[PDB]
């Protein structure tokens, strides 16, 4: 284990356990239109995040069987609902994934299904 | 056994039988426009109805704890997503206790708080 080391947060290591510490996470997406979220975002908004919390993936988050559900659920009702779906731009910590960009959806639909199911 | 005595369900005893049988129901509103429902419309389209079921209720099925909880529900995530709520016509079961008009609310919604939830 090494403090200096660079943390797959795309930060140092000693900056993700502040990050951690501080009640904050690195996957909300930068300039999301207000009343949408991204589900990698609404979910760590509500959740705690810890530095270690995707070590086996090396930061993927969307490589999580979890929130590959939540995002394929929020597809399918935004559209057949006639949601606004919202494209925004990804976080560092997804960007170095190969991930550019993702689904931004209604906060009222992230919350039917990341709180109450 | 009376087949000609008055069911609740605002049809003769034999006819309430009947219907259920055939796997009907006399709840379901007039005039819905498509890919709208009522709550208790989408209940029993989607759950058998048996003659007795609101035996205690005299047939007032919008006193169901439950199709309250499920109205509820619907009226405030369609509010909160900014859905079309339809106004529909209550099926005379429920004329017969006041009711005049009953909320129709998109199918997709009634599917994820009936059959999801």
């Amino acid at each position: 284990f090494d403090p200096n080391a660079w943390h797959h947060s795309q930060m140092t290591t000693l900056e993700a356990i502040e990050l951690s510490r501080s009640g904050g996470h690195p996957y909300s997406s930068p300039n999301v239109p207000k009343g949408f979220n991204t589900v990698v975002g609404f979910f760590f908004d509500t959740y705690d995040w810890y530095p270690a919390a995707y070590d086996d993936e090396e930061g993927n988050a969307m490589k999580d069987r979890e929130l590959i559900q939540y995002e394929d659920w929020c597809a399918k009702y935004a559209r057949t609902l006639g949601l606004e779906v919202k494209e925004v731009e990804a976080p560092a910590a997804l960007k170095v994934h190969g991930i550019m960009a993702l689904k931004a959806y209604p906060e009222a639909l992230l919350e039917i299904r990341l709180i109450e199911m």
